[PDB]
DNA sequence: GAGCTTGCTACGACCAATTGAGCGGCCTCGGCACCGGGATTCTCCAGGGCGGCCGCGTATAGGGTCCATCACATAAGG
């Protein structure tokens, strides 16, 4: 489980490695960051939402 | 070479009428925007090591400093 929250520098530090297969099983994120960071989530494919 | 008076023409102000280039509306897929990644590359303190320079102090090379030795023609006897 990846908890995607924090200030942008640590936020992008948490992004590091997201593209690798099986880097994580589930990601949990808040709607504020979804409206903030939409590009990152939209680029990845998220199976069951 | 400039100023201006010429005598007047030829080209452009003005006008109906046609029509097609250009504008206004609308629609779209690929040029763009973001960054994940491996790789590039530059920063900056530590510092191996020579050795400039400094430190304890070995033993040593050298200068300003004080000492004098030395020359021209002279003092003396006959």
């Amino acid at each position: 489980v990846l908890t995607y929250y924090g200030s942008p520098q640590q936020r992008k530090e948490k992004r590091k490695g997201w593209n690798k297969p099986d880097a994580f099983h589930v990601c949990i994120v808040s709607y504020q960051l979804v409206v903030q960071d939409q590009h990152s989530f939209k680029r990845k494919r998220w199976q069951y939402m």
